[PDB]
């Protein structure tokens, strides 16, 4: 669940970068590779 949001006011730039990431190269609970006998 990602709730992003900008709102701009009075912005003068050369160059701006505004970068929201959540999961970048990620394996957040995940299982890989799990044996279980029973």
């Amino acid at each position: 669940d990602a709730e992003f949001r900008h709102d701009s006011g009075y912005e003068v730039h050369h160059q701006k970068l505004v970068f929201f990431a959540e999961d970048v190269g990620s394996n957040k609970g995940a299982i890989i590779g799990l044996m279980v006998g029973g």
